[PDB]
């Protein structure tokens, strides 16, 4: 059924002094599709949508710094972190126009650059993506009690950082399936050691929920307002129950949004990409064939 190798060679380009490692496919003309991931995954996670996409348009998926194969510089991987380094992983591959395929804290870097650079984005396809949850009720409750224990620097940095919840509780949490032991090596492999664990434990301590941290919930607000007045090509996959983006809100956002499709894959949780990739890619391929690009 679903794959779970990595086949794609690795790319590495050298951004504020450190490497990001990039899956780079399909052919070497026309407008990019960029997949950005976020936590606690990897370009891994697109690794059964990129072949649905790569025939027909080039496919690049970066790992965030300090994930992936990407290095591990000792900083505090705040989100402010990634978005320089996702900048200029952007402007160092030449990208000029570009499509986003984006996904949880890949989907905060891409529509805030998007807002950034609008003239440069023909599309964005979206999922479990960052938006405000206003309040903790608004977060599912059968998560709600650990990730409010994520959000210390006590009880969650012992759980994320020294016993490896997120990798080991977290991620399989997010999957409506079984993940094989497999594919958890691969997620594993870039935390091995406790010490890389920084920014999986920064993530959900950056979380806009119940107006904190106040930053970050002003820089969702902001791109959410833009999306919502934008004319860029729109692709919005949700699942049942879903995590960061119930039903009921994918549905308010189709409507909401100008030129939006929304596309139900089933059955989901966070990880969407796991549980119907081939939906995912054939959906985002199609889609693509009906852009100006
Ligand atoms: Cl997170």
């Amino acid at each position: 059924g679903i794959g779970t190798g990595f086949p794609f060679d690795p790319h590495y380009v050298e951004v504020l002094g450190e490497r990001m490692h990039y899956v780079d496919v399909g052919p070497r003309d026309g407008t990019p599709v960029l997949f950005l991931h976020g936590n606690p995954t990897s370009s891994y996670v697109w690794r059964n949508i990129i072949p649905h996409v790569a025939p027909t348009h080039r496919c690049i998926a970066p790992d965030l710094i300090g994930m992936g194969k990407s290095d591990k510089p000792d900083l505090g991987y705040f989100f402010d972190d990634h978005v320089r380094f996702m900048d200029a992983f952007i402007e160092a591959l030449g990208l000029e126009e570009v499509v986003l395929v984006i996904h949880d804290w890949g989907s905060a870097l891409g529509f805030h650059w998007a807002k950034r650079n609008p003239e440069r984005v023909k599309g964005i396809a979206f999922m479990e993506f960052i938006r405000p949850i206003p309040t903790w009720d608004e977060w599912p409750e059968f998560a709600r009690e650990t990730f409010q224990a994520f959000r210390t620097t006590d009880v969650g940095r012992k759980l994320i950082i020294d016993w490896n919840v997120f990798i080991e509780g977290t991620l399989p949490m997010g999957v409506v399936r079984p993940l094989t032991e497999v594919e958890m090596d691969h997620y594993r492999e870039p935390f091995l050691n406790p010490v890389d664990r920084e920014p999986l434990w920064r993530f959900p301590n950056e979380l806009p929920i119940a107006g904190e941290p106040a930053n970050i919930v002003a820089l969702v607000e902001e791109y959410m307002d833009w999306l919502h007045q934008s004319p860029v090509p729109k692709l919005l996959f949700w699942g049942t129950p879903g995590v960061l983006i119930p039903p009921a809100e994918a549905a308010r956002l189709a409507k909401s949004l100008p030129n939006c499709k929304a596309v139900d894959i089933g059955p989901g949780l966070n990880l969407l990409q796991e549980d119907n990739p081939d939906l995912i890619g054939s959906e985002i391929a199609r889609w693509l064939s009906t852009l100006e690009i």
